[PDB]
């Protein structure tokens, strides 16, 4: 996956007008948008097709899929029917649940991203202790795309070590949650940025500034 | 706690509005509580909750297995309750802050959180099972009153009931298609969740009536 400026916009505004306007304001800087449940549950799954119509961007559906295999299959099918290029799936529920997602993605020409450790403090309670094993499970299953935490660069580096340089790794928690863009890109192929851009007085300037700060890395 | 008719909750995971509405209508006399998840919501929109309320006046549990950071969890809960869901199901494995975020929104908005503590499918044994007792204990510490646990593992369901106490409310999926037995599950759960055994039946009403007949002495 070729992400423009190594920067993925997390579009978690919950109003269609604002989401479209802000995305339009930063369109020159990105070609990949992560759309999650805050926007989808507020404005409907048709928003994905609208983003493709307006911007042509690739769309990663951040749905943190975390059900039994049978339900995971249905979620992925509905998501890809809506036009998502990729979907983010939790690894914690185990291998069969991940495989269900991989199957549908293969059938519809899409990608699965495996979330292995999360960026927020609560991640330390249960997820962090399982994260290396979840990453190895990903490797065993043939997963090629991964998500890990900007807020813990030593953990992000370990994830990169496990999956290898050939795998694709994206990382949230940059800006608002404390992660640094440049440090994160030592290990991740692309950074995910939400509030630092979409809550900024001037989203375009916010995006431009981030890109300026990592310009030697592009 | 919510008063679930016949101790039976329909898992409405059909993905077509017409079929979902038809089947739910057919079992309306047996069930007043419907679990709606992402298969139906991602196919038909959040307005499906509105449509079910209008047509059936059933309680709605939004099975969204909320599993994000606290800030995003808050946004998901707000949108879900705004649409009319009575309750939302939240994963515990992302930790206490993520659960608290959902609890805080539910309190502010006058709705309920159900905490999913162990799952019923085989993959649950890899990571979730080992964390489940602690996730449940965390729920109790956070003041969670409603829980979800697996019918497919009676020993695990029994332990979860012990941890949360007799006053907490416990619902349990995996009955029927996944192998769980209705009566045995109700030894520990307040209500059973049933999807395919009902909604894929030639006669969903007869399927529901049959399950209820089998647990008649427990009602
Ligand atoms: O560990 C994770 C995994 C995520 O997907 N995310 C997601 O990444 C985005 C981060 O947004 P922000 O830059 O506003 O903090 C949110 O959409 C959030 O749900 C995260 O923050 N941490
Ligand atoms: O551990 C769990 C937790 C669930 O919510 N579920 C949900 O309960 C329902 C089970 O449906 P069924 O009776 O068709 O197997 C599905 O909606 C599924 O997503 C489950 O099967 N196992």
């Amino acid at each position: 996956m070729d992400v423009m400026n190594r920067l993925i916009l997390a579009m978690d505004l919950m109003n269609r007008d604002d989401a479209l306007r802000v995305t339009g304001e930063v369109r020159e800087y990105i070609d990949t948008v992560k759309i999650g449940y805050p926007l989808v549950l507020s404005e409907g799954m048709d928003i994905i097709a609208e983003f493709r119509k307006r911007f042509g961007c690739r769309i990663i559906a951040d749905f943190k899929v975390a059900d039994i295999p049978e339900t995971n299959e249905k979620i992925c099918r509905a998501t890809f029917k809506a036009g998502a290029d990729a979907i983010i799936v939790h690894g914690f529920p185990g291998a069969d649940s991940v495989r269900a997602c991989l199957n549908v993605a293969e059938e519809m020409g899409r990608e699965v991203f495996l979330l292995t450790e999360m960026a927020h403090p609560g991640a330390e309670m249960f997820i962090q202790g399982a994260a290396d094993e979840i990453a190895r499970m990903g490797v065993d299953l043939g997963v090629k795309n991964y998500v890990g935490p900007s807020t813990r660069p030593e953990r992000l580096s370990r994830l990169r070590e496990i999956i290898g340089q050939d795998s694709f790794l994206i990382s949230p928690g940059v800006g608002a949650q404390g992660g640094d863009p440049g440090e994160t890109l030592r290990f991740a192929d692309a950074i995910i940025v939400g509030r630092s851009i979409y809550l900024a007085d001037n989203p375009a300037a916010a995006a431009a500034g981030i890109i300026e700060s990592i310009k030697d890395l592009l």
